[PDB]
């Protein structure tokens, strides 16, 4: 017996939002490790420490409107763990910027992948959710995150003295 | 000779789109119904009727904006009679609450055909206009319906005295 | 077993005030198809679409007082089909107007017949609600379209080509 | 090398986009140069001039949503020539609004095959993007357009000495 | 060579403090699951799903003040994966509230080692904070815990059918 | 048969104010291209985006006046294709800065001619026009264009990494 509200909403679908729930968390704790690196006694970039720490809080606000849709269309949240990140020293801004930015395209095909099985299920309803809440809050952070790494890489990031420390109080501050 | 304002518009996406202002304005109707039976003398739940009230001027707009669509994009609307609900006599809160989950996945039902009709025709503005007005907006009153009939089942609705009586009160007061 | 509310109630008046809901329906619906007719791009009189938008929902209010009525005193509200509009194309800004005028004399009928068989039944009850909320309302609506009817005939409509232009912009304006 | 932010964004797409953003700039200069017909001394129609003049600066908006697209996506502007438009002299209110009307549907049937387009590549971020800002925008103006070649046929416009003048201060006041 | 800033650091406090950040970050993970239950549109208790979720950004609170403990002392974080909760299925309000309370009493065994080690380590500042933001924080929750269910049992959870919905709306509400 | 308007107005003059319309609208153009090359991920100076923007749009204004005037005189208004810019990519802040500073010289040129033909023809309102709106502000631009090329240079633009970093986010900012 399915959910009395469940219409149109493929197993497949409600699997892949789950795997999708679990991508965004990983977002989020990826972030959250690299705003504690800029805030070391040894880094000490604090406005790098706040843009991450505000992009961590918002990859816990896309996998709650995940969670929050699989349970208006009755799919049932299936939670696994949050693997740790790949590093806990993320070297420098340029650096940490350079992995957000893989990290938001990687985010950036999964949600792609989504589309295309939502669109091969015959589901709009999932289909325009991506497209309003995912896939333009994806262009616009990797946009972002490419502008910043071009700039770091101008300025001489990492080796120039001055390059992280004027970025961090001029662009993020 | 076609509106002058016509284009991309596929006399069946036309005649769907009359199809679905007839059912939009048959669940207003639906919907005034219930509301009506809740102020009778034997049954008198405010707050029921208060909701299925709000229900009702609802799917007027709703019925509105396919009439402003089917303007917009130079169609002729052709109204036909609106059947009466079912019964008069809607029985429990508990009864109209399941009667209103049943239409809206069937109104939903339709609003899916509809979008893929307009998917098949290629017009991405119907489908857009749908996701956007009609598609999230089933989805939300479809969930909000399954948390109420199972919070009055759970109750004891509707043979417990106080589960109705405060369901009533607490959720819809 | 009747209501335990019920007193002085007469089983034609319960019938005639069911009879009365289906024609308020009814002219809820005439208006707003001729409010959607108004607003067709071979048409575009904004005016004359916002005030027979404005009659449907008066209309509605007045079917909605007849049901409250039923339940107060303890009638058993019977709703049956509401009947289409005998037009979609409404032909011009005077044509409705008569039609209105038509239609607000009928329905005048009907609610003189209703007082009649009130006052038949010994029911000043009933006779008074007719005549607080119905009759004088009825008046003012058949004399205001008596106005605009005499006004358009005398400025050339339909065919003089400023006429309904103007009629739109100034006395609907 | 492609830009660092490219994802899923075809070549074809890139190129369809720039094409696009030709055409708004051009939709652009032609409704200049209709405001600037009217605020001539022998047609002095003020409020056609600023109709145009508003239609004129939203094409702007509409070619610089473009080009921001292009860069957010990665792809490369490519400007072309801006083609003067057909007339100098615009002849009339009516005949303005046709020309305009007729424009509005060109520009419409190259946003539906850039959707198309999309829709062919699997872009859903692009599709969106169209839908959001394009598509219903086109719809609402094409529309408008259509209700005021419609009151101006029928007032009589171009040769009937009140219709332009009137239009003018009313509809367009 | 050590961080310029640390001094009288004990490794083990460090390598202590960083299991004291899974366990926090775990127990976030617990609450956002709960909270998600709640809302489920077959158990569908709003105040529940309210109140779990409140517990969860408190958690990550906890998780970072310890995450700024060690940078602030000169400790390095060292992040572990994040287990996923023992159930995806919380089965009862009154069951999800059992379950809390045992978390929090494990944390609270875990910040009193945590303290007994600062304690054998003389570490007094460590010990002040774990005074200062965690053991009366426990001792509140566990108590409040211990209130709700109690109030749960009593009033028959999950059994009787009024016992969450009342709780809900009253207590927690 | 001139315009009812036209005093004291040579056809050379109301050719030359046509010339003059297109050179302004083609550095509206100019300025466009630049401001959306500063906004490339690649380049990435907003606040040098944000000024070559405010500048196309100061220059659309220099072509509306000159089209008021046209119409004021009692010329007819006589568009011409728009070209394009000589370049899409603008290599640099400071070589833009130095492209911008030849156009405003050129168009100061074409003004200048413009205020000896106007002299030529005894047309006094032509020279004052040109006097009160253009030629001070092109001096002014002209001289701003100057300041800002120099600091560039001096700054080591644009080889050195921070220059036009810093540049953008001083002087521009
Ligand atoms: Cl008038
Ligand atoms: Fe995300
Ligand atoms: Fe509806
Ligand atoms: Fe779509
Ligand atoms: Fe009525
Ligand atoms: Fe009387
Ligand atoms: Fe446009
Ligand atoms: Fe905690
Ligand atoms: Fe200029
Ligand atoms: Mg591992
Ligand atoms: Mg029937
Ligand atoms: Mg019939
Ligand atoms: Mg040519
Ligand atoms: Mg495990
Ligand atoms: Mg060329």
């Amino acid at each position: 017996g399915p959910s009395r509200v469940r219409q149109n909403f493929h197993p497949d679908s409600e699997a892949a939002i789950n795997r999708q729930i679990n991508l965004e968390l990983y977002a989020s704790y990826v972030y959250l490790s690299m705003a504690y690196y800029f805030s070391r006694d040894d880094v000490a970039l604090n406005n790098f420490s706040r843009y991450f720490l505000h992009q961590s809080r918002e990859e816990t606000e896309h996998a709650e409107k995940l969670m929050r849709l699989q349970n208006q269309r009755g799919g049932r949240i299936r939670l696994q763990d949050i693997k740790k990140p790949e590093q806990d020293d993320w070297e420098s801004g340029l650096h940490a910027m350079e992995c957000a930015l893989l990290l938001e395209k990687n985010v950036n095909q999964s949600l792609l992948e989504l589309h295309a099985l939502a669109s091969d299920k015959g589901d709009p309803h999932l289909c325009d959710f991506l497209e309003t809440y995912y896939l333009n809050e994806q262009v616009k952070s990797i946009k972002e995150l490419g502008d910043h790494v071009h700039n770091l890489v101008k300025m001489g990031a990492p080796d120039a003295g001055l390059a992280e420390y004027l970025f961090d109080t001029h662009t993020l501050g």
